[PDB]
């Protein structure tokens, strides 16, 4: 049984070692954080923040995951998802469950009216779970991202609320 | 033998864990909450402030849910009560109970005139709950609450100290 | 030319003097306030609170009243409305005006889905400007407020967006 | 025209001049004052404090003296009521006019149940303006009050709103 | 061997027990509480105010009570005196003991003038307990408090150091 | 002679003015104001914050509109350009000069790769200006923004400094 | 017409400049000052300390001197009193009058047993002014206090309440 | 072996027995405590204040009593002495021992010119300990102490370093 | 007559005016700044800070220009030097002037060993300034600065105290 | 298995420890520290500071040295590289593999345009290790740093971005 | 007539002023300043350490010269005496007389034992000065003193009281 | 192997218990302690002071000892040594050693010019431990110092860096 649970303090050495598989530099509440030490201090600072709102993807037996819903904004009713999985579960239909889980909540709990997400436009496995849930592409954003020596473009995509009901 | 009891810090996890039962978003003093991380930091914060009052349900094994209320007027004498019983103990009599001793204490104690609470309308076990402690439908608020992603109508339902003596 | 325009500090006097107007006691984010000093000390406290947003309604002229809206919450989209005309200018179409306005607010620029109000079932001059408006009676709660001696019955009336752009 | 007013931070020196007409020690929310400058201070410290209320008493042409609502308790609904008027003004009914309308804000404002006083039992002419707006005596307190010199007895005096409506 | 014992951080558990084992509410220096973690809290803030004294009330096996004096005034030279013995201890005379160690502290310590107390006129008991200490009824305060769904009056009793050196 | 200079406190009244022309909700370090005094307190909040950089545009005879950057991205080396000119001065090539400057600055002087902004895609007078200072749209956000009871597209556009170069 | 008046933050250039009028070093709740800066800021720091009391002498022209009342203690009800009068308005009574209104104020508004003082042994004016007022030696207490590079004896004396009243 | 050392935060728990022995009110830094919990807050607050010292007296088995020099004062250079010894312990030389340490830490190592201390003029065993190190009575302070009911009179007992050193 | 003056918060005006004569971006104990608002709160924050010391040049008419001593290490005892002098007074030998004198405040006044600068490698007018006063080149940084959208080559030019004695 | 881990907290001690083993004063922040109880608190006063970055270079076994990017300019792309190696593991690489790590973040993370560093001119093997990962020298800055007794000579040497794609 | 007067926060540009007359660098509480605003800032976080005593030295037409007590040491009973008088008036005996004062002040007011200064020992104006005051020399420093370049030696000089009064 | 290392926290106890055995007052950063609670306080208040620093000298074994450098003077270049060894240590060389490492400190690392010190003309072992270090008399410095009961001369010692050198 898999499950969305709300990130706890406790989360953050995950959260941490989750980030740290991956080079480009990792944010808390659009503040850069490399160490769990810095980690722990900014998630202190932006504890009742409601413009970010992360979730831990479980299985019975260990933590797997991370949802982010970022940039949340309530008038305009968006935001960017980012699920990070990993790596050694790839495949396991985690990614899908997160997905599902958090447009979920998104929509229906949220109510939101649009979710986005960006995504390097050669990361085709990432891309093809986003297809999957629905997302289309709006944008190719031409070296926006500076990532192992290189800016590489990236692909805006998004899901409308009213897309999702159909 | 049941009991309600005054809600101290160390219940916060008990809060944080009933709360967690349901998709609607969770407050405390009005500042949403969905970790018990968030719970704690706004216990503290409002440790002082005579607006909400919180008990414990209690048999002598263990606790069993809460009673709340909150929006409390000290002019206009009245507040809102939510009661929120742990699903593997419905048809106990464990609302009813937690209904009853907080009636007493809203009216008897601390010497409010009207008490009120909402519900969907959709939620008939609650309602019935309601009904039997004398709750009356004052009102049918249409889309007043967003839930699993649809807008639901609520009844405002009262009590009067004094139906409630008669 | 009537227009609604943000309330800044400077306002606080003419908020002071509109609400000693009346003797039902007068609230700034919940926390209740007499004077101008009390009034200018809440103001600092909550300066940045999104649950609650007032405008000031002027002609050319003078400042001839406020528009609050209150309890605004961006989850279920809904608030409540309060609007104070200075009593010297009622019949003048203030009032319309800045109902017309802020409801305008709520729905376009905030996007509510529902507003609501409270109204002395008595007050019928009050009761025909939000009938005028599209509020239609959700509630009759009865002995809510307790104004000048007596317990008093208060209409809940709302209206949908839905219905507004109809 | 006479009226009461919600007492301003620059009152101050008004209270301090009137009280200072009394040999009697000075309280601010039960904290002791002789001076302007104390009096700024504990004014600040106590600025939302709900505990005492205090109007200023005028005419249309000055400050003419204080009432004071203190240990207001919204449980047993009741508080002690203080007022002062400055010496000069006596017998022009200024007493009688704030007496009237604190007994009005204490009952159909702030809801209580009832109101009380003390008085030195030799203060005759204070007696008779207790009496004449209906408060009864329920103690005489030996050697309550300590003042000019030697232990003074006083009389509790209160009124009960349902007497008062009669 | 009775004795009093200064209330130390360390016996709040046992002071929120007792006072919890009575329906009316109860006050730390004025400030209500009905949790233990609320207790701690006003502990702290009023850590040095002289205006409230609190010893335990032991025998050499555990803690049976408290004594508290409040209200204490240094210039009036008159405070009030509460004593809440375990209930299972009664007729144990420890509330007599509680009584003349707390009494003799007021006066010989503490250089008190007068001590006084509030008693519902129905508790037999305890008035008893007070009459056989030399305390004097000098006033009926009708409907003073509001307990368990009732007002109710109050006797005021005190006893003048001149009395209990005599 | 036109000219960009380094935004000031005293601009603030300026900056307020200019963004009350406009139904869309202003922000400052994406926290919302509305009025100038909330603008002044997020002013004095985000003092010494890099993420966002404003300039006042000025002729020699008054302050005609503002240029930001904001999300500026030291890493990825990319910022969003916002540029609001007083309406009563389009066409007079106020835009165009601020834009060449604000794009001289963001590249020359921040050392930024790319700047992009967002337009609502009816918007034509706007796009043009971008479009005449090289702008290229890379991607059309459908339903991204709430404004004046509509969900509206946008445009998101970009220039890469390697163009510019060009 | 002299009276003594309450010290105001306004009079501590006058208390400046008097205490400069000796050599001996002066104190502000026993904290050592010889500037008006110094002297503001310890005014500020003890401003609620109720262990010393001023009061500002004056006659209807100016301000002539200053009556302190220090280490006031409720408990043995007593406290040291100090008086200084401009050296120009010597044997004009004012030092007559300044003692004969502490004396008062001690006694009869603060309820002490005893007031003392201490005055340098060759100081047969001051002692003078003592003695007339009542106060008895009780002490010679040698090499008390260093002045002017030498050891000083100095009397202690009192005056007892009992004494006072015969 | 006996010895004197600094008085640690660790110490205050016997500071505080020790001080229980006895029946008058005890202070830290001239604020008075009852508890060890006021005692550590005293503590904390006062940590280095200069106007006071202690220290702790043992044998190499236990902490037999304390010496405190306090109103220390580097201008007249002059101190008073409290030295309390556990009861238990009397006519050990415990006291003697005391003494003649905290003498010579006043002198010989403060650079004191006088030492004093109060006594109550009963206290012969107390006197005869002061006697027996050279302390010489310079007053009989009627009345000046309120101990267990009764004022009673202090001696003030002194003694000079040139004294000490002949 | 030229001089050098401390620089007070009086001067920052001036300062902002002098950077903002050029493009490169300036900074205030490394801390970046661009409006006088940013500066004022940086030098209130680095008040007391020692690794920079900055003074005004001055003749008798006005304010001509900034020397700035940075990276003050007293262990190596060096320091960066930056001049600047208001353009329009260039050739007037106040850059001779202000070396002469900063040079001097260094090496005779704070001791430092070493004084070095950087100077881009086109800045012949500078160098040759440099170079008159005894700096020699040590190094060539190539594209060390980013400067109107080119990296740029340094100097680093340096004088020893040892060679400036000569 | 080598590898770079950002710096936690607990690291310091290993920090302290390396940085022990050099008689040049250690800086963390600019700010000289030579013990672990002032790193530590350094650590916490800088701990979101991005103008320097650490790792810890590791193997599976132990922590073998430390990687500091310091002075990290994000204007001009540059930043100074400082690379120690516990002096047991000299020549097995560690030195190596710390550098072209470090290089790897400066350039493909931090998007830096160069890195240099400043190195004794009598430090030949240090020298070596830097030439070998392609740094220049760019200037012999003499008498630079304060060491051992002497004031000697420094390298500055450094690497473009572009010299190290080739 | 001349005086000696306490310094004031008003005295600090004359305090400044009469620093900046000598290349010697300035210090307040041993931090050192070189501007007013610096002054100003340290006068307010020293403002009640005793460890050092300034005077403003005047005639009746202005301010002179400073007095500074400085290392006031009240177990050893000496201190460091520097006087400074501008240099306009020199000759006209303000030195002499502020010496004189001064002495007095530091003997018979505060109680020191000795005092002492240093000198520059080519200063022979004023060690005539120190020496018409009975300084006698009882050191030579050599190089203690960094000044215009120059190790200089400095004579400590110093006062006994008992030579003093001889 | 002995050896100097930089004192931390946890070293205090030891610092306490060695100023302990010497009845001449100790001071840290110039404020007193005799307690380790003191002494850890001041500890915190000075935590990155740089006008003294520290070390513990160690054998293998256990710490034998502190080297203290106060008053550190980096325009002047010079600091007062102080160092104490445990008694029990005495003439092992510890002395010696930790001299000639401290010397070697301040003048290769911190790049000192001079190092002096002061000593009890009366302790001939320490002089003759200065003096092998090189250390002349430059002062004596009559009744400088208060140590049991006298007033005792001091030597000032020094070395200079030049003839340490030579």
């Amino acid at each position: 049984a898999m499950k969305l649970r709300a990130l706890e303090y406790s989360d953050l050495l995950f959260v941490h070692e989750l980030n740290n598989e991956y080079s480009i530099m990792s944010y808390w509440f659009e503040e850069p954080y490399e160490s769990l030490t810095e980690l722990q201090h900014l998630f202190d600072k932006h504890l009742l923040d409601e413009s970010e709102r992360r979730f831990i993807v479980e299985d019975e037996n260990q933590v797997v995951g991370i949802v982010e819903l970022v940039e949340i904004n309530y008038i305009h009713r968006n935001c960017e998802i980012q699920i990070i999985i990993k790596p050694e579960f790839s495949g396991k239909g985690y990614a899908k469950f997160a997905f599902e889980k958090a447009i979920i909540y998104a929509f229906n709990i949220l109510n939101m009216h649009k979710i986005y997400l960006y995504v390097d436009a050669d990361n085709k496995k990432a891309i093809h779970i986003y297809e999957s849930e629905g997302f289309k592409t709006e944008g190719l954003l031409k070296e926006q991202f500076y990532t192992k020596g290189k800016y590489k473009d990236a692909y805006f995509m998004s899901l409308l609320k009213s897309e999702y009901i159909l």
